[PDB]
DNA sequence: ATTATGACGCT
DNA sequence: AGCGTCATA
Protein backbone atom coordinates (compact mmCIF):
# COMPACT_ATOMS: atom_id res chain seq x y z
CA UNK A 1 0.00 0.00 0.00
CA UNK A 2 1.81 3.07 1.45
CA UNK A 3 5.27 1.84 0.41
CA UNK A 4 4.56 0.63 -3.14
CA UNK A 5 6.76 2.78 -5.38
CA UNK A 6 4.62 3.98 -8.26
CA UNK A 7 7.30 5.37 -10.56
CA UNK A 8 5.57 8.73 -10.83
CA UNK A 9 8.38 10.93 -9.48
CA UNK A 10 9.53 12.28 -12.88
CA UNK A 11 8.04 13.95 -15.93
CA UNK A 12 9.80 12.70 -19.09
CA UNK A 13 9.12 13.57 -22.71
CA UNK A 14 10.29 12.05 -25.97
CA UNK A 15 10.24 14.33 -29.00
CA UNK A 16 10.56 12.65 -32.41
CA UNK A 17 10.66 14.38 -35.75
CA UNK A 18 8.04 13.35 -38.28
CA UNK A 19 9.46 11.77 -41.42
CA UNK A 20 12.60 13.61 -40.65
CA UNK A 21 14.89 13.32 -43.68
CA UNK A 22 11.81 13.99 -45.87
CA UNK A 23 11.01 17.19 -43.99
CA UNK A 24 14.65 18.32 -44.35
CA UNK A 25 14.37 17.87 -48.13
CA UNK A 26 10.89 19.45 -48.28
CA UNK A 27 12.11 22.57 -46.48
CA UNK A 28 14.88 22.89 -49.08
CA UNK A 29 12.69 22.14 -52.07
CA UNK A 30 9.16 23.57 -51.75
CA UNK A 31 8.05 21.48 -54.78
CA UNK A 32 8.17 18.41 -52.50
CA UNK A 33 5.93 19.83 -49.78
CA UNK A 34 2.56 18.14 -49.16
CA UNK A 35 3.36 15.44 -51.70
CA UNK A 36 3.94 11.71 -51.62
CA UNK A 37 7.71 11.67 -51.43
CA UNK A 38 10.64 9.71 -50.07
CA UNK A 39 14.36 10.04 -49.46
CA UNK A 40 16.59 7.54 -51.25
CA UNK A 41 20.29 6.67 -51.16
CA UNK A 42 22.03 5.72 -54.40
CA UNK A 43 20.01 5.15 -57.58
CA UNK A 44 21.65 2.55 -59.80
CA UNK A 45 20.43 -0.52 -57.92
CA UNK A 46 16.64 -0.74 -58.26
CA UNK A 47 16.19 3.03 -58.12
CA UNK A 48 17.92 3.36 -54.76
CA UNK A 49 17.03 2.34 -51.23
CA UNK A 50 14.31 4.29 -49.42
CA UNK A 51 15.25 5.52 -45.95
CA UNK A 52 12.39 8.00 -45.19
CA UNK A 53 8.79 8.35 -46.40
CA UNK A 54 6.24 11.20 -46.21
CA UNK A 55 2.86 10.43 -44.65
CA UNK A 56 1.20 11.08 -48.03
CA UNK A 57 3.36 8.33 -49.53
CA UNK A 58 2.75 5.95 -46.61
CA UNK A 59 -0.93 6.05 -47.57
CA UNK A 60 0.05 4.20 -50.78
CA UNK A 61 1.93 1.55 -48.79
CA UNK A 62 5.41 2.95 -49.37
CA UNK A 63 7.80 1.96 -46.55
CA UNK A 64 11.39 2.38 -45.47
CA UNK A 65 13.77 -0.33 -46.89
CA UNK A 66 11.71 -0.54 -50.07
CA UNK A 67 13.61 -0.15 -53.35
CA UNK A 68 12.45 3.04 -55.10
CA UNK A 69 11.58 1.07 -58.26
CA UNK A 70 9.20 -1.00 -56.12
CA UNK A 71 7.78 1.98 -54.27
CA UNK A 72 6.98 3.50 -57.68
CA UNK A 73 4.82 0.45 -58.43
CA UNK A 74 2.64 1.38 -55.41
CA UNK A 75 2.83 5.11 -55.94
CA UNK A 76 3.58 6.10 -59.54
CA UNK A 77 3.68 9.82 -58.72
CA UNK A 78 6.11 9.33 -55.79
CA UNK A 79 8.66 12.14 -55.66
CA UNK A 80 12.23 11.35 -54.62
CA UNK A 81 15.09 13.28 -53.05
CA UNK A 82 18.56 11.71 -53.09
CA UNK A 83 21.05 11.66 -50.24
CA UNK A 84 24.18 13.56 -51.19
CA UNK A 85 27.11 11.53 -52.44
CA UNK A 86 30.67 12.54 -51.59
CA UNK A 87 33.88 10.56 -52.07
CA UNK A 88 31.91 7.71 -53.61
CA UNK A 89 29.54 7.23 -50.69
CA UNK A 90 26.29 8.50 -49.21
CA UNK A 91 26.97 11.53 -47.00
CA UNK A 92 24.50 12.36 -44.22
CA UNK A 93 25.84 15.81 -43.25
CA UNK A 94 22.69 17.72 -44.20
CA UNK A 95 20.60 15.63 -41.81
CA UNK A 96 23.16 15.74 -39.00
CA UNK A 97 23.20 19.55 -39.26
CA UNK A 98 19.38 19.73 -39.30
CA UNK A 99 19.36 17.52 -36.20
CA UNK A 100 21.64 20.00 -34.44
CA UNK A 101 19.13 22.79 -35.22
CA UNK A 102 16.41 20.91 -33.40
CA UNK A 103 18.54 19.70 -30.50
CA UNK A 104 19.77 23.22 -29.78
CA UNK A 105 16.17 24.51 -29.54
CA UNK A 106 15.14 21.69 -27.23
CA UNK A 107 18.12 22.39 -25.00
CA UNK A 108 16.71 25.85 -24.20
CA UNK A 109 13.84 24.21 -22.33
CA UNK A 110 15.70 21.46 -20.49
CA UNK A 111 18.53 18.97 -20.30
CA UNK A 112 18.16 16.56 -23.22
CA UNK A 113 19.41 13.09 -24.08
CA UNK A 114 20.11 12.75 -27.81
CA UNK A 115 18.66 9.32 -28.55
CA UNK A 116 18.98 9.35 -32.34
CA UNK A 117 19.50 11.73 -35.23
CA UNK A 118 15.85 12.81 -34.92
CA UNK A 119 14.79 12.38 -31.29
CA UNK A 120 15.64 13.37 -27.77
CA UNK A 121 14.39 12.66 -24.26
CA UNK A 122 13.65 15.63 -22.01
CA UNK A 123 13.56 15.52 -18.21
CA UNK A 124 10.87 18.09 -17.42
CA UNK A 125 10.47 17.44 -13.70
CA UNK A 126 12.15 20.70 -12.63
CA UNK A 127 10.57 22.83 -15.37
CA UNK A 128 7.17 21.51 -14.31
CA UNK A 129 7.70 22.46 -10.68
CA UNK A 130 8.66 25.98 -11.75
CA UNK A 131 5.69 26.39 -14.09
CA UNK A 132 3.33 25.10 -11.37
CA UNK A 133 4.59 27.85 -9.07
CA UNK A 134 3.88 30.44 -11.76
CA UNK A 135 0.33 29.19 -12.34
CA UNK A 136 -0.68 29.86 -8.73
CA UNK A 137 -3.18 27.00 -8.64
CA UNK A 138 -5.09 28.40 -11.73
CA UNK A 139 -6.70 25.58 -13.87
CA UNK A 140 -5.14 24.44 -17.10
CA UNK A 141 -7.15 25.54 -20.12
CA UNK A 142 -7.71 23.26 -23.14
CA UNK A 143 -6.30 26.13 -25.22
CA UNK A 144 -2.88 25.40 -23.77
CA UNK A 145 -3.00 21.84 -25.18
CA UNK A 146 -4.10 22.25 -28.82
CA UNK A 147 -2.39 19.14 -30.19
CA UNK A 148 -2.48 16.83 -27.13
CA UNK A 149 -4.16 13.41 -26.87
CA UNK A 150 -4.85 11.87 -23.49
CA UNK A 151 -4.37 8.13 -23.96
CA UNK A 152 -7.40 6.10 -22.86
CA UNK A 153 -9.86 8.99 -23.17
CA UNK A 154 -12.63 9.74 -23.89
CA UNK A 155 -14.29 6.88 -22.09
CA UNK A 156 -17.65 6.05 -20.52
CA UNK A 157 -21.28 7.26 -20.79
CA UNK A 158 -18.95 12.88 -32.42
CA UNK A 159 -17.31 10.87 -35.21
CA UNK A 160 -14.47 13.25 -36.11
CA UNK A 161 -10.84 12.70 -35.11
CA UNK A 162 -10.26 16.21 -33.69
CA UNK A 163 -13.65 16.03 -31.97
CA UNK A 164 -12.60 12.84 -30.20
CA UNK A 165 -9.27 14.39 -29.18
CA UNK A 166 -11.04 17.34 -27.56
CA UNK A 167 -13.62 15.14 -25.85
CA UNK A 168 -10.84 13.12 -24.24
CA UNK A 169 -8.89 16.23 -23.29
CA UNK A 170 -12.02 17.80 -21.76
CA UNK A 171 -12.65 14.69 -19.61
CA UNK A 172 -9.04 14.75 -18.46
CA UNK A 173 -9.00 18.46 -17.61
CA UNK A 174 -12.43 18.26 -15.96
CA UNK A 175 -11.09 15.64 -13.57
CA UNK A 176 -7.77 17.33 -12.76
CA UNK A 177 -7.05 18.36 -9.16
CA UNK A 178 -4.98 21.52 -9.76
CA UNK A 179 -4.78 22.42 -6.08
CA UNK A 180 -1.93 20.08 -5.13
CA UNK A 181 1.48 20.69 -6.64
CA UNK A 182 2.45 17.03 -6.14
CA UNK A 183 -0.28 15.16 -8.10
CA UNK A 184 1.53 13.17 -10.79
CA UNK A 185 -1.38 13.61 -13.23
CA UNK A 186 -1.17 17.38 -12.79
CA UNK A 187 2.61 17.26 -13.24
CA UNK A 188 2.22 15.34 -16.53
CA UNK A 189 -0.35 17.86 -17.74
CA UNK A 190 1.95 20.81 -17.07
CA UNK A 191 4.67 18.73 -18.77
CA UNK A 192 2.44 18.50 -21.82
CA UNK A 193 1.90 22.29 -21.78
CA UNK A 194 5.68 22.78 -21.90
CA UNK A 195 6.05 20.26 -24.74
CA UNK A 196 3.40 22.10 -26.79
CA UNK A 197 5.63 25.16 -26.34
CA UNK A 198 8.76 23.22 -27.26
CA UNK A 199 7.14 21.73 -30.35
CA UNK A 200 5.83 25.18 -31.37
CA UNK A 201 9.35 26.58 -31.01
CA UNK A 202 10.81 23.78 -33.13
CA UNK A 203 8.29 24.35 -35.92
CA UNK A 204 8.61 28.15 -35.80
CA UNK A 205 12.38 28.18 -35.86
CA UNK A 206 13.11 25.30 -38.25
CA UNK A 207 9.98 24.60 -40.26
CA UNK A 208 9.99 20.99 -39.01
CA UNK A 209 7.01 19.26 -37.38
CA UNK A 210 7.35 16.61 -34.71
CA UNK A 211 5.39 14.41 -32.37
CA UNK A 212 5.97 13.81 -28.69
CA UNK A 213 5.15 11.52 -25.80
CA UNK A 214 4.78 12.73 -22.21
CA UNK A 215 4.86 10.26 -19.31
CA UNK A 216 6.75 9.31 -16.16
CA UNK A 217 9.68 7.54 -17.83
CA UNK A 218 11.53 7.09 -21.12
CA UNK A 219 9.89 3.85 -22.24
CA UNK A 220 6.34 5.15 -21.78
CA UNK A 221 7.26 8.49 -23.34
CA UNK A 222 8.59 6.73 -26.46
CA UNK A 223 5.59 4.51 -26.68
CA UNK A 224 3.26 7.51 -26.18
CA UNK A 225 4.98 9.48 -28.93
CA UNK A 226 4.06 6.94 -31.62
CA UNK A 227 0.40 6.66 -30.65
CA UNK A 228 -0.75 9.78 -32.56
CA UNK A 229 1.86 10.67 -35.21
CA UNK A 230 2.21 12.90 -37.14
CA UNK A 231 2.26 16.39 -35.65
CA UNK A 232 0.57 15.49 -32.35
CA UNK A 233 1.59 14.71 -28.79
CA UNK A 234 0.23 12.10 -26.39
CA UNK A 235 0.10 12.01 -22.61
CA UNK A 236 0.26 8.49 -21.11
CA UNK A 237 -0.64 8.63 -17.44
CA UNK A 238 0.27 6.08 -14.79
CA UNK A 239 -3.41 5.15 -14.58
CA UNK A 240 -3.67 4.54 -18.33
CA UNK A 241 -1.10 1.74 -18.24
CA UNK A 242 -3.26 -1.30 -17.36
CA UNK A 243 -5.70 -0.82 -20.26
CA UNK A 244 -2.92 0.30 -22.65
CA UNK A 245 -0.77 -2.70 -21.84
CA UNK A 246 -3.63 -5.21 -21.88
CA UNK A 247 -3.53 -5.44 -25.69
CA UNK A 248 -0.03 -4.09 -26.37
CA UNK A 249 2.21 -6.57 -28.17
CA UNK A 250 5.43 -7.10 -26.23
CA UNK A 251 7.59 -6.18 -29.26
CA UNK A 252 6.23 -2.61 -29.24
CA UNK A 253 8.11 -1.75 -26.07
CA UNK A 254 11.58 -0.33 -26.49
CA UNK A 255 14.34 -3.00 -26.19
CA UNK A 256 11.82 -5.84 -26.65
CA UNK A 257 11.56 -5.62 -30.44
CA UNK A 258 14.20 -8.30 -31.02
CA UNK A 259 15.42 -11.63 -29.65
CA UNK A 260 14.67 -10.90 -25.97
CA UNK A 261 11.08 -9.92 -26.72
CA UNK A 262 10.72 -13.02 -28.83
CA UNK A 263 11.99 -15.16 -25.96
CA UNK A 264 9.60 -13.51 -23.47
CA UNK A 265 6.70 -14.43 -25.76
CA UNK A 266 7.86 -18.01 -26.37
CA UNK A 267 9.10 -18.94 -22.92
CA UNK A 268 6.12 -17.49 -21.05
CA UNK A 269 3.48 -18.24 -23.66
CA UNK A 270 2.09 -14.69 -23.64
CA UNK A 271 1.45 -11.93 -26.23
CA UNK A 272 0.81 -8.62 -24.43
CA UNK A 273 2.84 -6.47 -22.08
CA UNK A 274 0.14 -6.57 -19.41
CA UNK A 275 0.31 -10.35 -19.15
CA UNK A 276 3.77 -10.00 -17.56
CA UNK A 277 2.19 -8.86 -14.28
CA UNK A 278 1.29 -12.47 -13.42
CA UNK A 279 4.89 -13.54 -12.88
CA UNK A 280 7.02 -12.93 -9.80
CA UNK A 281 10.16 -10.87 -10.09
CA UNK A 282 12.18 -14.01 -9.32
CA UNK A 283 10.35 -15.93 -12.06
CA UNK A 284 11.24 -13.28 -14.62
CA UNK A 285 14.84 -13.11 -13.39
CA UNK A 286 15.09 -16.90 -13.66
CA UNK A 287 14.31 -16.75 -17.38
CA UNK A 288 15.77 -13.43 -18.47
CA UNK A 289 18.55 -12.70 -15.97
CA UNK A 290 18.71 -10.48 -12.90
CA UNK A 291 18.77 -7.15 -14.71
CA UNK A 292 16.20 -7.88 -17.42
CA UNK A 293 13.93 -9.70 -14.99
CA UNK A 294 13.75 -6.79 -12.55
CA UNK A 295 13.31 -4.40 -15.48
CA UNK A 296 10.41 -6.45 -16.89
CA UNK A 297 8.75 -6.80 -13.50
CA UNK A 298 8.63 -3.02 -13.03
CA UNK A 299 8.05 -2.11 -16.69
CA UNK A 300 4.86 -4.14 -17.12
CA UNK A 301 3.48 -2.05 -14.23
CA UNK A 302 4.47 1.19 -16.04
CA UNK A 303 7.58 1.76 -13.92
CA UNK A 304 11.14 2.34 -15.14
CA UNK A 305 14.01 4.30 -13.65
CA UNK A 306 16.46 4.74 -16.56
CA UNK A 307 17.55 8.39 -16.34
CA UNK A 308 17.51 11.00 -19.06
CA UNK A 309 21.26 11.27 -19.59
CA UNK A 310 22.70 14.77 -20.01
CA UNK A 311 24.14 14.18 -23.48
CA UNK A 312 23.35 16.39 -26.45
CA UNK A 313 26.21 15.23 -28.67
CA UNK A 314 26.96 11.81 -30.21
CA UNK A 315 29.69 9.77 -28.41
CA UNK A 316 31.13 8.43 -31.66
CA UNK A 317 31.72 9.68 -35.19
CA UNK A 318 31.77 6.91 -37.78
CA UNK A 319 31.97 6.33 -41.54
CA UNK A 320 30.96 3.09 -43.28
CA UNK A 321 30.35 1.57 -46.68
CA UNK A 322 28.99 -1.75 -47.91
CA UNK A 323 30.41 -3.52 -50.94
CA UNK A 324 27.58 -5.92 -51.83
CA UNK A 325 27.65 -8.95 -54.11
CA UNK A 326 29.93 -8.41 -57.08
CA UNK A 327 31.46 -5.13 -55.87
CA UNK A 328 33.24 -6.77 -52.90
CA UNK A 329 36.80 -5.46 -52.59
CA UNK A 330 39.15 -8.09 -54.04
CA UNK A 331 42.38 -6.12 -54.45
CA UNK A 332 44.66 -4.39 -51.95
CA UNK A 333 44.59 -1.01 -53.73
CA UNK A 334 40.80 -1.15 -53.80
CA UNK A 335 40.79 -1.67 -50.04
CA UNK A 336 43.26 1.17 -49.55
CA UNK A 337 41.37 3.52 -51.86
CA UNK A 338 38.12 3.09 -49.95
CA UNK A 339 39.87 3.25 -46.58
CA UNK A 340 41.12 6.64 -47.75
CA UNK A 341 37.66 7.81 -48.86
CA UNK A 342 36.21 6.88 -45.47
CA UNK A 343 39.16 8.42 -43.63
CA UNK A 344 38.77 11.68 -45.54
CA UNK A 345 35.11 12.02 -44.60
CA UNK A 346 36.03 11.10 -41.04
CA UNK A 347 38.76 13.74 -40.87
CA UNK A 348 36.34 16.37 -42.18
CA UNK A 349 33.70 15.53 -39.58
CA UNK A 350 36.26 15.17 -36.78
CA UNK A 351 37.84 18.55 -37.50
CA UNK A 352 34.44 20.22 -37.52
CA UNK A 353 33.58 18.43 -34.28
CA UNK A 354 36.78 19.62 -32.60
CA UNK A 355 36.06 23.26 -33.49
CA UNK A 356 32.39 23.16 -32.51
CA UNK A 357 32.50 21.05 -29.37
CA UNK A 358 35.93 21.46 -27.74
CA UNK A 359 36.86 17.80 -27.78
CA UNK A 360 39.15 15.31 -29.50
CA UNK A 361 38.72 11.64 -30.38
CA UNK A 362 41.53 9.43 -29.09
CA UNK A 363 40.72 5.99 -30.51
CA UNK A 364 40.09 4.74 -34.04
CA UNK A 365 37.98 1.62 -34.45
CA UNK A 366 38.27 -0.35 -37.69
CA UNK A 367 35.63 -2.88 -38.65
CA UNK A 368 35.17 -5.11 -41.67
CA UNK A 369 32.82 -7.76 -42.99
CA UNK A 370 33.92 -10.70 -45.15
CA UNK A 371 31.91 -12.30 -47.95
CA UNK A 372 29.83 -15.19 -46.62
CA UNK A 373 29.63 -14.06 -42.99
CA UNK A 374 26.04 -13.85 -41.73
CA UNK A 375 27.03 -11.22 -39.17
CA UNK A 376 26.98 -7.49 -39.90
CA UNK A 377 30.52 -7.23 -38.58
CA UNK A 378 33.16 -9.91 -39.02
CA UNK A 379 35.99 -8.20 -37.18
CA UNK A 380 36.68 -5.17 -35.02
CA UNK A 381 40.16 -3.86 -34.20
CA UNK A 382 41.25 -0.63 -32.52
CA UNK A 383 44.32 1.56 -32.72
CA UNK A 384 45.38 4.96 -31.40
CA UNK A 385 43.98 8.11 -33.00
CA UNK A 386 46.63 10.74 -32.37
CA UNK A 387 46.23 13.07 -35.34
CA UNK A 388 43.29 14.20 -37.44
CA UNK A 389 44.84 13.20 -40.76
CA UNK A 390 43.00 11.02 -43.27
CA UNK A 391 46.18 9.59 -44.78
CA UNK A 392 47.47 8.47 -41.38
CA UNK A 393 44.11 7.12 -40.25
CA UNK A 394 43.70 5.12 -43.47
CA UNK A 395 47.25 3.77 -43.20
CA UNK A 396 46.68 2.77 -39.57
CA UNK A 397 43.35 1.17 -40.45
CA UNK A 398 45.05 -0.93 -43.12
CA UNK A 399 47.74 -2.02 -40.67
CA UNK A 400 45.27 -3.48 -38.17
CA UNK A 401 43.27 -5.36 -40.83
CA UNK A 402 45.85 -6.39 -43.45
CA UNK A 403 46.54 -9.75 -41.78
CA UNK A 404 42.92 -10.72 -42.44
CA UNK A 405 44.04 -11.25 -46.02
CA UNK A 406 44.27 -15.03 -46.53
CA UNK A 407 45.68 -14.47 -50.02
CA UNK A 408 49.10 -15.80 -50.93
CA UNK A 409 48.98 -13.04 -53.52
CA UNK A 410 49.33 -9.86 -51.49
CA UNK A 411 48.01 -7.83 -54.43
CA UNK A 412 44.75 -9.76 -54.17
CA UNK A 413 42.43 -9.74 -51.16
CA UNK A 414 40.69 -12.85 -49.82
CA UNK A 415 38.01 -13.30 -48.95
CA UNK A 416 36.69 -10.11 -50.59
CA UNK A 417 35.59 -7.36 -48.20
CA UNK A 418 31.87 -6.58 -48.16
CA UNK A 419 32.09 -3.73 -45.62
CA UNK A 420 34.53 -1.14 -44.28
CA UNK A 421 33.76 0.88 -41.13
CA UNK A 422 35.88 3.59 -39.48
CA UNK A 423 34.78 5.00 -36.14
CA UNK A 424 36.38 7.67 -33.98
CA UNK A 425 35.74 7.00 -30.28
CA UNK A 426 36.84 7.87 -26.72
CA UNK A 427 36.56 11.66 -26.76
CA UNK A 428 38.50 13.85 -24.33
CA UNK A 429 38.07 17.56 -23.65
CA UNK A 430 40.43 19.76 -25.67
C1' DA B 1 21.77 -5.86 -52.69
C1' DT B 2 18.13 -1.50 -47.68
C1' DT B 3 22.47 1.16 -46.21
C1' DA B 4 24.62 4.08 -42.96
C1' DT B 5 24.75 4.91 -38.84
C1' DG B 6 24.74 5.13 -33.02
C1' DA B 7 24.43 3.42 -27.94
C1' DC B 8 24.73 -0.18 -24.58
C1' DG B 9 25.39 -4.75 -22.57
C1' DC B 10 28.16 -9.27 -21.85
C1' DT B 11 32.28 -11.69 -20.93
C1' DA C 1 39.12 -5.36 -25.74
C1' DG C 2 36.02 -7.58 -29.00
C1' DC C 3 31.41 -9.31 -29.73
C1' DG C 4 26.39 -9.09 -29.90
C1' DT C 5 21.95 -6.79 -29.49
C1' DC C 6 18.61 -3.14 -30.49
C1' DA C 7 17.62 0.96 -32.25
C1' DT C 8 17.55 5.21 -35.83
C1' DA C 9 16.86 7.90 -40.77
MN1 LIG D 1 10.99 10.32 -36.67
MN1 LIG E 1 13.14 8.68 -34.32
MN1 LIG F 1 11.04 5.68 -38.05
Amino acid sequence: GPHMATGQDRVVALVDMDCFFVQVEQRQNPHLRNKPCAVVQYKSWKGGGIIAVSYEARAFGVTRSMWADDAKKLCPDLLLAQVRESRGKANLTKYREASVEVMEIMSRFAVIERASIDEAYVDLTSAVQERLQKLQGQPISADLLPSTYIEGLPQGPTVQKEGMRKQGLFQWLDSLQIDNLTSPDLQLTVGAVIVEEMRAAIERETGFQCSAGISHNKVLAKLACGLNKPNRQTLVSHGSVPQLFSQMPIRKIRSLGGKLGASVIEILGIEYMGELTQFTESQLQSHFGEKNGSWLYAMCRGIEHDPVKPRQLPKTIGCSKNFPGKTALATREQVQWWLLQLAQELEERLTKDRNDNDRVATQLVVSIRVQGDKRLSSLRRCCALTRYDAHKMSHDAFTVIKNCNTSGIQTEWSPPLTMLFLCATKFSAS
